[PDB]
């Protein structure tokens, strides 16, 4: 079962809280989740783009 | 070493594609990659808020 879960964390470059939609099954999720602990960050649209 | 990557995937909702970026290192793109052939989609941003 995939299901619809918002992912929530802190952008690489500027800490401004990013936010994005995925659809994902448990074990993904989990994943995702234990990868943003250390390993991936996310980076919000100004920072995607450079200038904060 | 972290490295920038742009993620490149289409929407679950409607195949249009989504573009983000993170910053990790090689075996979290790896890993992220792999999720994303099958456990694992992106949401678009309107479709982040129901709308096509
Ligand atoms: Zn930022
Ligand atoms: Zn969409």
């Amino acid at each position: 079962m995939k299901q619809p879960y918002a992912v929530v964390a802190s952008c690489a470059y500027c800490e401004k809280l990013v936010r994005l939609t995925v659809l994902a099954d448990h074990s993904a999720i989990r994943q995702l989740e234990e990868m943003l602990l250390r390993s991936l960050n996310i980076v919000c649209p100004l920072c995607t783009l450079q200038r904060q």
